[PDB]
Order: C-alpha cells, then structure tokens, then sequence
C-alpha cells in the first residue's frame, strides 16, 4: 500500500489534503506525481499530499 521514502524537507499543510512532516522522518507513498505531489501517510496513521522532490527513499 505504497512505497516508503523520508522526508528531507520540513513541510507543513497548509491547505487540506496535505500533512506536517519534518525534514528527515518516514513516509509512505500512494500515487504518483500528476502535478508534484503523491498521496503520503505518517507514522500516525494518517495521509496526506507530499511532493517526490523532497522525499528520498529509504533503507527499510
């Protein structure tokens, strides 16, 4: 249900559909780049937008 990367960036939403991750802290991906952002979750259950640009994959 996705592909995990990190965040490398601090990124807060702003908007609805985007979430509040911090530069460096894991994230799962599900959907791909149509305009910039994928659909994310946390490690808090929820989900959100996130661009790829600041996400790097990750060494489960």
């Amino acid at each position: 249900t996705g592909e995990e990367y990190i965040a490398v960036g601090d990124f807060t939403a702003q908007q609805v559909g985007d979430l509040t991750f911090k530069k460096g802290e894991i994230l799962l991906v599900i959907e791909k780049k149509p305009d910039g952002w994928w659909i994310a979750k946390d490690a808090k259950g929820n989900e959100g937008l996130v661009p790829r640009t600041y996400l790097e994959p990750y060494s489960e």
